[PDB]
């Protein structure tokens, strides 16, 4: 219930779930709503690593905006994109402090949801993101995409390889997912699934592309067979909780598999 | 010379150079300073597609900030990142007009230098970036990195695979490049060189690392070998002009290569 105070057993690993996605895919919404969902049964904590966001749909236990905001930095005459980078250079000075707060949380909660910088590139190309991720115990990364970017076959290969890239970069199990599935006509929904679920089929459609660019993508589906096999893409809705049971199951499974 | 009014033969294709890189990599400075270098000998045009840049070191022929800014939109109550996405959603209403203006520029100039949104992901994930790139004639993408992220062998893989991802998403030849090389000791420069361009010494190297990450890096890195005949890499300085000739040459090679067929 909203008023439940769920108990976490102190000598027990929590589940850290980290949401990553380009600006606008629904990171902050998914954290809040997946949080609510879990709160029926679990002790959840919320970490906001995003210095830009104007308002939160959840009460954070940790909030980097308490320390500095993009808006504050822009007051110093920085442009927005400059203020965003500058904001993570400043937080980096306080790295251990935040690393240790997050680690504390992980001892005190069943779940810790991390809502990452609004721009995925801050998290992936700045020292703050990767150094945090190196230092967290088996964090589970949910990489979400707006389905509206899936307009041609090689987009499906794009998203899949980007998740792999994220998994390389952050050194964490990355789950590729779609958000905003609430908006998907069911034809749209089955297309996406077929391309994602049927890599023989995907590969074949990419075979047809005559472009110089098409050949490379068709080829790039070397992912498979001898290592790199396509993992199931999750379909989520942060508005309706479609896929929340899935996500929760996956996150528990990942949790059982780790600590081994 | 720079003050010359260079003549471009209308029936003669130009070189379109697109600077892409994460925010802070030096996109805007590189675009400005490379153009100034080019301006001695060619007729250059500048396109700014970044709604969130405060000042330009160059005079743009095209400036999407004249339609809207991230800052203007934030005054509406959007956060920075909300406004960045919004600025480009609104920009889409003016898509053909921008496309057509740029298409004109390429008929009228030797070089069109395009300075992309400050957040790379804005360009890579937004319809405005993808469709523009789709509609340009053989643009050459230059993907710059800050050498500071290059700390261990796995990082070199990450950054070269990324470039590959840009190629694939944007459907254009993409040159992995380092910017800010002026800040590098000669010792630093040489480390970057053996890993960063030489991808037998990278692969080889990743192969020795028996960890999960090293394994996967090794794997993704070999897939690159078979996926493209390793491009030439660039070591630029937007500040001192190091690598400009090399960039200029690679552009000309790309130009001839796209010429015949
Ligand atoms: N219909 C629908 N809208 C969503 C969903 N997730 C997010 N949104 C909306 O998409 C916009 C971007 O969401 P936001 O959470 O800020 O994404 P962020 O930049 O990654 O943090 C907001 O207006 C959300 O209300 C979803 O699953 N379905
Ligand atoms: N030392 C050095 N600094 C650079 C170079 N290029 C850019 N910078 C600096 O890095 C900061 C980011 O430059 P900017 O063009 O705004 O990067 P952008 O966000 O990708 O457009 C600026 O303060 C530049 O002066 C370079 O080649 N060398």
């Amino acid at each position: 219930m909203r008023g439940s105070h769920h108990h976490h057993h102190h000598g027990m690993a929590s589940m850290i779930v980290v949401f990553v996605g380009t600006a606008g895919s629904g990171k902050t919404t998914l954290t809040g709503e997946f949080g609510r969902y879990l709160e029926d049964n679990y002790k959840v904590a919320y970490v906001n690593l995003d210095t830009g966001v104007k308002e939160l749909p959840y009460e954070p236990s940790i909030d980097v905006r308490e320390f500095v905001t993009v808006e504050e930095i822009m007051r110093e005459g920085y442009g927005p994109n400059g203020a965003i980078v500058e904001s993570y250079d400043r937080l980096m000075e306080k790295f251990n402090e935040y690393l240790n707060k997050i680690l504390r949380l992980e001892k005190e909660n069943d779940y810790v949801l991390i809502d990452t910088p609004g721009q995925m590139e801050t998290f992936l190309f700045h020292e703050f993101g990767v150094r945090l991720m190196e230092n967290l115990p088996y964090p589970l990364v949910v990489y979400i995409s707006d389905p509206e970017i899936l307009k041609k076959p090689n987009d499906y290969c794009f998203v899949r390889f980007f998740a792999l890239l994220i998994d390389l970069r952050l050194g964490a199990t990355t789950i590729p997912a779609l958000n905003k599935v609430d908006l998907l006509s069911e034809e749209e929904k089955e297309r996406h699934r077929k391309y994602f679920e049927d890599i023989d089929y995907l590969t074949a459609r990419l075979k047809l592309d005559p472009s110089m660019q098409g050949l490379m993508a068709y080829k790039m589906c070397s992912m498979m067979t001898e290592v790199l096999p396509p993992v199931r893409v999750l379909y989520l809705s942060a508005k309706t909780r479609e896929g929340f049971e899935d996500l929760e199951t996956l996150a528990y499974e990942h949790y059982c598999t780790c600590g081994d």
